[PDB]
DNA sequence: CAAGGCACATGACAACGGTGTTCAGTGCCGCGTTGCCCGATACCCCCTACCCGTAGTTGACTGGCATCCGGGCGCCGGGTCGCC
């Protein structure tokens, strides 16, 4: 009902994580498993118009 | 002595003898195929017995669990906060 990561690309070496997005690996176990929010997308041009 | 007369046999003449063949008809015994008759068997019904899922039960009752060390061993690799 919910999608979820695949443990193996995450949690571990950044060779397979690869740091794809730019968020050290405490932010992502924050943010997976429920323990803080994120800022997925913003109108900033409409913020500053 | 030659011609004309009578006996026995003779060129054919069919029809019996006896036996072999012809269409045909019908069976006579051999081999194989068929309607019955039942008998069991799959397949509808009704009845209720029991398995399994759902929904209540109101004194009060509001944060747990036992972890874990005698590897051992080293490296990678990244994080992580001091350093000047």
């Amino acid at each position: 009902a919910a999608p979820v990561t695949h443990i193996w690309y995450f949690k571990g070496v950044p060779s397979r994580l690869g740091y794809l997005l730019d968020l050290a690996p405490k932010d992502l176990e924050k943010v997976i498993y429920f323990a803080a929010y994120m800022i997925t997308f913003v109108d900033e041009e409409r913020r500053t118009r």
